[PDB]
């Protein structure tokens, strides 16, 4: 049996407030830059389509510098932080980024012809580009948040294929880290492994993997540790409407329709995809650089750092706005000339986490001590191997930040002005 | 230590009115018209993209002929002059600019194709326009708002660039003074240094620098004397989506890929970039000629113009519509002629500030002297160089201007209705 | 020093209903027809564009037939209407209207282009059309509307032009006579004068002048007698985007670009401009066919009908649909031919005024004397030349219209059940 | 003087229901199919364009076979019917319905033009279809609803016309019938006769008359027994722009322009017009399906069934989805051919009327016997020729359907759980 941490918590009248003074991303929007040869990243991808997960480092309460500690006791009851406000700075302008693909898998429009198509050279790709489903949204957990995406999980013993017909799905949980791939309209899944074509979906995506957040799971999450607070807000619509070139996978069946002649008689794919578009950004509906007071939850931990570990995952889209850049070869030129000039594209991205804690104690009986048991071992073990380890997330260090007086700070400010 | 002013000052039930009769502009949308020769400018840049960062000058109450004096005393305590209702009326019927370059790096249209893009010659650049996101928002602090922009940030010492290795960018925060651009669709940035194409954006832009506020850092601000009111609404959407042309600053890794065949196996601009869209300006959404009440504020400084200072700064594009007019070279003709008229662009502001202000006062004791100088030393010595030579705001003399009774006014009359 | 009529001015509890039973305007929407060598017009111009400001004439309280009078003493105070209750009515189907010119300015669509725009031969005008902004308005006033918009405004006594030098711009307030242009997309200005070509925009106003209700130079009035009710609900964007063909005015500034070559060797009209669009009209936002109480109003004069007459001044676009209707030459032919119909343009009005006033009183004190005497002589005079002779408004007479039950119409009906 | 009926008319405790089970239509949405050279309908026009106008037949009261008889007095007072409650129920998916002409009036787009167009041979007329405007509205009285529109009312004697010159407008009310045509965002008028053209607007409407609802009139109905509920919904707007061909009527005044130059020098028809756009529905806004109280009305009359008689007018566009359905003319071809199959174009509509009425008595005095007799004769006569035989409404008897219990009625359990 769970049960509230408000049964085996206990609050104290102990705030604090902290936050990284102005996080900075810069990179390019599509792929990273790297050596020709070596591999290594001169410059990162910097989308606004990655989930920036960051990682909150707090200080061990248990441990902590405090000007005073009667309120507690050391030998029986130890320090636990606790979560109360948040807020996520977000400060760039809110624009609209657009990706794309040189060669990207497009037959023809399909949204109205005025004739049945030509044949397809061999190859008919083109370069076509869009504006990804707008989608905003933050979660806060004291554990890593947990997405979803499609992807290839190994058949059924029978038919080893003959190359082509076509992947198993599976639905595939998986941990979000820093820097993955939102959903951008095309569903979630992972597209190198389920489109060989290696050109159906922008540079930027297909070659990733698009994790759309679990909540289902998440939420039914018993200890309810994953995420308590979370706030989404995604809209997306059809732009336009498109034709994968390419062979027939499974050709559509002769009930469904009849022969044809010359023209008609031989069919265009039948495969379609629509390009999504992320509509108008509007100020009046952003999520960010407003206050979340986590005071209650529904679920049964409520603002327990455990691990004195914090989980923030923004994905903002709004500020996606990516810019071009370009560099002469030379001054002399007077006249304009295509291959005179370099161009580049980047994207920066501005961060400003906010954070008010509440300090707590456990005095630690039978009842509890197996509780924190039977729910977290390290919890116990650490008061006094990572299992984050093969993960990467952004890493804040909040120890040397935390602060009392909340009346110098512009989220205390507001959390004094509540409560 | 850093404590709400309402500690250390004053307020007394003492209340005037102020505001400029009817500010007006009028100048072109995208660039100056000066002498061909001379450089001195005729006519100047005047478009709804610029922030109209208006300098309130006030009475120094310490001095302003009152027709009293008990209410206070000219030995222990100072008078200092504090804001609570402002309004920032706006007098043009709404509307959209549109603004342009005749040669914008534009290659081809990416949003649909229908066969891969033939090569590019030299020079495909083309005349294009658009209508920037619609940006409105107004900023009031006793200091000028900080906004922020990309910029190239002198490198790291290494490798002094072969001509073309793209700009190191830097996030820069600035003085946002009166005519700088405001953010437009194309992201915060300097063009005139991260684009040598010298025409990547529309002519009122290319040459100038796109600064949106840096709230994040201004309400962060200890004091809070930055800004303690405002309210932004911002919102776009991508209308088109275009290539760069010109040359591949950087190349598509082979792995996000497959070659193609001739056409296809030549890969045309990956860079794409879009074009934004202020969608329809409704009236329901104004901003402007409404009132704000600033009775409160969440940073410390809550109304104290320090130094007899107000800084209001305005974005409003809902009322950017620049109209064209052309003249004839003579009346004779009685057939049109395309090249018997001059065809000229102009653009039009009507704005019109309101105050109310409450007089205050602060009795000089150790801790309020020492705050007050530890704070803004002038204060005390003003109290009886200019930080602010180096920029350039709308200079606004209220002086001869503050009225008692508000009894005769319409932003006093509502005033005087709420209190 | 001014004061709000609530003083110097006695309500008594009589009211009274008044309205024009049903109002009807049929004209041609762009222009008047008349003779073709006689200037008398056959047929007026009436369309959804024009600013209908009726002229409402009320009965002499200190006359009217009154079936007692008691209520007020005849020697020392005079009798005064109130208005505390108008109802706007509208009575056509909500629709928009096009407007368009056969030989508009318009050079090649900038919204995106495929190759740079070939040159222009001579006269490249072309027939288009579009919707006007959409703009409901009403206002409510003793006094006329006073508009503005820009004109030329005769320069600085200096270089007296080479024809072509552009106009100088001038704001130009304005009596907004029933019949003239709002704004529709353009601006607030004097097409005639500011374009000499004579075709800058639609047909109906290319020859007129757009006027726009300057709201903050009338609030801003002392004595609140302009308006003291009104709402506005003004929405454009922007449709397309068009090149003016004709003669560079100002040219680019060369350091705002590049040279090109041959095609891109020689700069395309810079002087881009928007066709705007009211978008869907919607019931959900009507401003008409509501009533409006006057109970209460920010500005000194509160109802009283100075003079017994009322300026209501309306805009309505939401109701702009002009039909079109052809007759024929011949009921002969038994095959469509062109030149067989006439075909002509027309649109219907249909308005409904509804007030509801409250009979007063002033005695005619020292200071009260005095006041009305220094606010507007004539109301002592008249009590017992025209300012407004110059002008013309659609002229209303409601004297044998006023009833003292309301238990009679609709407008009363519920007023009644208001208060 | 004319009172509430709440005055003369005693509301008693009695409450019935009743509601047709289910009504339906289903015809063409454009036109009827008759017999070649007969003139019977095999099929009828149904669309969702037509006004439904239901005609309510009530059993009489002062007759109806009631399970008691003590409340009132067969000797003075008499027996009326009322309602309170009312909800037309509509039973077919949501879904828009498209309009159309073989042969419209469309020459050329005036929304952009390339270059000025080319002349026009004979017959430009070309097939153009739309989406009329969203009207979603819904009347109730006693009496039967009045329209309005534009129709040709037979000239002044003067000049009795050169075949041509336009015809006269004159507003027209007139009793709307079931079947007659709503508006569809060209207005209210008989295009049969204002219109000799035969094809400036879509199949279903040009030879008929769209009637608009004379609210204005209806309310400032003294009695106000026309109407006493209802509830109006349209939203329309302007999706392309045309231009209407054939001959001049009337000639663009030559000081509105300049003269042009070969193409330019010879104008294009300036009488343009635009198709109209009812832009999506939405379950959001649903006027039907929910149950309107008439407890109240701003209208004399409350909810009295005078003659037992009740008028339902509903105008309903979201459920216009016409299908189209094909029967081949043989199973014979194992290929797709043009000819065959046949195809046709079908509309459903799914009403279901509900109502409460409330058991009324009235005790016949002197000023009560009058009243009834100077407001309707009939009322008095009846009680113990057809003014609506020239008229056509759906007929509708409830007198075998009304029920006392509403415990057993959507519509009562509803009603009851509010009084």
């Amino acid at each position: 049996a769970v049960v509230s941490t408000d049964e085996y918590v206990a609050r104290t009248n102990i705030y604090y407030h902290a936050g990284t003074s102005r996080l900075l991303a810069v990179g390019h929007p599509y792929f990273p830059i790297k050596k020709p040869n070596n591999n290594k990243i001169l410059v990162p991808k910097v989308s606004g389509l990655q989930y920036r997960v960051f990682r909150i480092h707090l200080p061990d309460p248990n441990k902590f510098g405090f000007p005073d500690t009667s309120f507690y006791n050391p030998d029986t009851q130890r320090l636990v932080w606790a979560c109360v406000g948040v807020e996520v700075g977000r400060g760039q302008p809110l624009g609209v980024g657009i990706s794309g693909h040189p060669l990207l898998n497009k037959l023809d429009d399909t949204e109205n012809a005025s004739a049945y198509a030509a044949n397809a050279g061999v190859d008919n790709r083109e370069c076509i580009s869009m504006d990804y489903k707008q989608t905003q949204l933050c979660l806060i957990g004291c554990k890593p948040p947990i997405g979803e995406h499609w992807g290839k999980g190994s058949p059924c013993t029978q038919v080893a294929v003959q190359p082509g017909d076509c992947p198993p799905l599976e639905l595939i949980n998986t941990v979000i880290q820093d820097g993955d791939m939102v959903d951008t309209g095309f569903g979630a899944m992972d597209f190198t492994t389920l489109q060989a074509n290696k050109s159906e979906v922008p540079l930027d995506i297909c070659t990733s993997i698009c994790k759309y957040p679990d909540y289902i799971k998440m939420v039914s999450e018993p200890y309810g540790d994953s995420l308590f607070f979370y706030l989404r807000r995604e809209q997306m619509f059809v732009r336009h409407l498109f034709n994968r070139a390419g062979t027939v996978g499974e050709n559509v069946p002769d009930d469904l329709y009849i022969k044809g002649s010359g023209s008609t008689a031989n069919l265009a794919s039948s495969n379609y995809f629509p390009t999504p578009s992320g509509s108008m950004v509007t100020s009046d509906a952003q999520i960010f650089n407003k206050p979340y007071w986590l005071q209650r939850a529904q679920g049964h931990n409520n603002g327990i750092c455990w691990g004195n570990q914090l989980f923030v995952t923004v994905v903002d889209t709004t500020r996606s706005t990516n810019m071009s850049l370009c560099a002469a070869i030379s001054t002399s030129e007077t006249t304009y000339k295509n291959t005179n000039f370099k161009e580049y594209l980047r994207h920066g991205e501005e961060y400003d986490l906010q954070f008010i804690f509440q300090l707590c104690k456990i005095t630690l009986t039978a009842d509890v001590m197996t509780y924190i048991h039977s729910m977290n071992s390290t919890i116990l073990e650490d008061w006094n191997e990572d299992p984050l380890k093969k993960y990467t997330f952004w890493e804040v260090n909040l120890k040397e930040k935390f602060s009392a007086d909340l009346d110098q700070f512009p989220l205390g400010r507001k959390f004094l002005l509540q409560l």
